[PDB]
């Protein structure tokens, strides 16, 4: 589970995609998404 400020899954990012409860995956850019 992706911690706060971690990359939650942009294009190609097959790592931790689900953010910690309370943090939401914010797709900031096509490849950069951050759990906020
Ligand atoms: C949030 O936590 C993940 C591991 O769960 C780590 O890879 C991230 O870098 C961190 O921000």
């Amino acid at each position: 589970t992706q911690s706060h400020y971690g990359q939650c899954g942009g294009i190609g990012y097959s790592g931790p995609t689900v953010c910690a409860s309370g943090t939401t995956c914010q797709v900031l850019n096509p490849y950069y998404s951050q759990c906020l």
